[PDB]
């Protein structure tokens, strides 16, 4: 029980360290103070504009291309924010590294869909690492197939930040996403599935030493990872009709090997 | 707590007597007990073909093959009902979210009992009275051929959480009462009879496996598994009404399917 504190505390600070705009920090901005500066705000076409101008966007090298890609660029960057983190879960560096690479490869969509719930408000969602926030109203208003893309994440969010999770708690549930055991093809199960039962033990004394009016927390928090894995698939069938339908592309043909799987 | 205890009994006895093929009957068949009769097996064409002879057809192949297994459905459907009347709180809610409930529910909850049925080598068929293997299955024409599968593959891995009768009564109430599901109007009193019986199923199940480590948490986490195996059989069922449109999908069944 103690052992599990440590194991709690271990992650939130690896959890802090790896990820720059961690929950907390988010809220803040998403709701009046604290009022250091406002962030500039994209709700239409000409609010964009003068985004790229103002803010300056990192992969600016159409239109409804040009955010998809910022998406890209950004869920890229994130996952190596995300193999950072990974290697601090005791137990996870000691495993086969092709179980890892495994691990990664299919838990990295659901943990960005996660903490992207942290950025999002039933209005919009914060860009350029809180200097931003972009509409949700305006990314609905994007021609098919983009217009439908952010939608189910948005669904999602206004969902999962209801239980009013903190940064505490999300770090041990991202442990947990990514130690699942069921990914399709690894060789050694058993020390996955140990690490991970020590985990959500870890984030059920969390939960309710943290939330403890909140009752069966931790049931509704397993239960959200039924539709996390609805929007991997839903977004799989997505990126079939662009790469299908889509000049989605020009290329520099190193760009794209940069942004494939 | 004792109340809980109150509530997992009750469940149990309405599991029951809404179902008449119980997992442990189930298994009592599977192996090789004294207290139930052993199956006879349909291995091929003939052994199927010689089972017409020791019964039964529902009450060509692939299509007499799945329309029988339709039939067992819709009873399915209506044993799912019943049962879900019995749990504290159902039949006070909103009749527009009782069938919303059942709409998004049923299909979980037969595949669930469906595993009951099943080991890695085939499946129960004809309440207990036959048993039709899956490499049989897995050889019937396309797109048949590849119906079965996913719930075998389903089945395997749920049934390696040895849960019994007592444990899947608490579960499959917790199924049907899911507030997070597409068109419900006042999901609170949802969410507060599913509140309770997790509170159940968690004491339920550190009480009757107190030697298996979050199986609480592991058991949660096969929702996931069911809701893939339900989106794969609605993408087959597209399929099927396309190619054989020679056959019949019941209404009840057809109602289930708008999602
Ligand atoms: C991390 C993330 C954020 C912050 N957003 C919101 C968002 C919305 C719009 C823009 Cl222009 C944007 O980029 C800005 C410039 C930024 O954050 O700096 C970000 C996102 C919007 C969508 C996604 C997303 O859906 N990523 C998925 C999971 C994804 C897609 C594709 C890949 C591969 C590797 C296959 C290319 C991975 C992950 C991720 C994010
Ligand atoms: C409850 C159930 C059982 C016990 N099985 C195994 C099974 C396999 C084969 C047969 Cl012939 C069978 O029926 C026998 C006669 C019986 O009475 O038990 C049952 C099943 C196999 C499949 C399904 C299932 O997926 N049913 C869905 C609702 C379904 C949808 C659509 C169709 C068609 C093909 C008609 C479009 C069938 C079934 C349900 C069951």
């Amino acid at each position: 029980s103690a052992d599990l504190r440590a194991l709690a505390k271990h992650l939130y600070d690896s959890y802090i360290k790896s990820f720059p705009l961690t929950k907390a920090k988010a809220r803040a901005i998403l709701t009046g103070k604290t009022t250091d500066k406002s962030p500039f705000v994209i709700y239409d076409m000409n609010s964009l504009m003068m985004g790229e101008d103002k803010i300056k966007f990192k992969h600016i090298t159409e239109v409804a291309i040009r955010i998809f890609q910022g998406c890209q660029f950004r869920s890229v960057e994130a996952v190596q924010e995300i193999t950072e983190y990974a290697k601090s879960i005791p137990g996870f560096v000691n495993l086969d590294l092709n179980d890892q690479v495994t691990l990664l490869k299919y838990g990295v969509h659901e943990i960005i869909y996660t903490m992207l719930a942290s950025l999002m408000n039933k209005d919009g969602v914060l860009i350029s690492e809180g200097q931003g926030f972009m509409t949700r109203e305006f990314l609905k208003s994007l021609r098919k197939p983009f217009g439908d893309f952010m939608e189910p994440k948005f669904e999602f969010a206004v969902k999962f930040n209801a239980l009013e999770l903190d940064d505490s708690d999300l770090a041990i549930f991202i442990a947990v996403i990514i130690l699942s055991g069921d990914r399709p093809g690894l060789l050694n199960v058993k020390p996955i599935e140990d690490i991970q039962d020590n985990l959500l033990q870890a984030l059920e004394l969390q939960l309710k030493l943290n939330h403890p009016e909140s009752s069966q927390l931790f049931a509704k928090l397993l239960q959200k990872m039924t539709d996390l894995r609805q929007i991997v698939t839903e977004h799989v069938q997505l990126l079939q009709v662009i790469k299908k339908t889509e000049t989605d592309m020009s290329l520099h043909p190193l760009l794209q090997e940069i942004y494939k799987d």
